[PDB]
């Protein structure tokens, strides 16, 4: 878990600026590993974030190499070279619809695993999906993540920063976070991906988003997004937690549509 700082080389320039994200290199048993490092420069939160990641083992989740306590607290992770999914899509507007399905399906596989492992992500958004390649997505940013209690299906937040546009109505109304509330967030993530990284509920206040959802209104279908994918987004946005599908059902719908699109092309 605790890394040797002598074996870590950080780059001067930062990838993003909580703290900062920097590129580095970790001298391993034989090969040198390119890493992305979360630098605090909050400590308990970074250690809790590292503890969650240490427990996760899935191809569609960012792997943590370890933690290092130096001039600042550091979270060292395997590098996903292409960066955040939203920024990638904003910069590469010609990514094909089939490719977008492939990527959101990968996110759904990672989330199906998280749900099976009884962890709630609580910040599932396109800015928190990183690309290894144009055809390989991983989920990152476990800072708000919680291991569910053995006797409960949800995490109850004691007191209300929250990305409200990604949050299910029960998160807002009852401060209850479950895998079903991550399904809601995943619906918003699908909308962002098919909208090529555009922000959801454009120009609206958090209170206006709450009022809109309460009226039963939902975001429209993004340009070029297939009806089947929009139908899935709307299903993720099922107001009532009990009637909302879980990730096993969401991943299966995506898997089947993806292979239908693959074999049609
Ligand atoms: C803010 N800008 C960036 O992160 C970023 N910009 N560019 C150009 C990048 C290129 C590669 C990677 N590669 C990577 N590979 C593995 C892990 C990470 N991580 C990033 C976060 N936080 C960022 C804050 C919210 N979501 C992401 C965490 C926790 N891990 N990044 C990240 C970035």
């Amino acid at each position: 878990v605790y890394l040797d700082r002598k074996l870590l080389t950080l780059e001067d320039k930062e990838l993003g600026s909580f703290g900062t994200v920097k590129k580095g290199y970790y001298q391993m048993k034989k090969v040198v590993k390119t890493v992305a490092v979360k630098i605090l420069k909050l400590k308990d939160e970074l250690l809790a974030e590292a503890n969650v990641m240490q427990q996760l083992d899935n191809p569609y989740i960012v792997r943590m190499i370890g933690i290092c306590e130096a001039e600042s607290w550091m979270l060292v992770m395997e590098m996903a070279e292409l960066g955040p999914l939203n920024k990638y899509l904003q910069q590469n507007r010609h990514v094909k619809d089939k490719n977008i399905i492939e990527l959101v399906h990968q996110v759904s596989m990672g989330m199906k695993y998280l749900e099976e492992s009884n962890f709630v992500h609580r910040d599932l958004a396109a800015r928190n999906v990183l690309l290894v390649t144009q055809h390989y997505a991983k989920i990152s940013d476990f800072g708000l993540s919680k291991a569910l209690r053995a006797d409960e299906n949800y995490y109850k937040a004691q007191t209300h920063k929250w990305p409200v546009k990604w949050y299910a109505p029960e998160c807002i109304n009852y401060y209850k976070f479950s895998s079903k509330s991550d399904v809601w967030s995943f619906g918003v993530l699908m909308w962002e991906a098919f909208s090529y990284g555009q922000k959801p509920y454009r120009g609206m206040k958090g209170s206006e988003v709450t009022a809109m959802l309460e009226k039963g209104e939902r975001m429209g279908c993004p340009a070029g997004c297939p009806r089947e994918m929009y139908d899935l987004m709307n299903l993720c946005w099922t107001y009532d937690v009990e009637n909302r599908p879980g990730f096993a059902a969401v991943e299966l719908r995506l898997r089947n549509y993806y292979y239908d699109v693959v074999n049609h092309h």
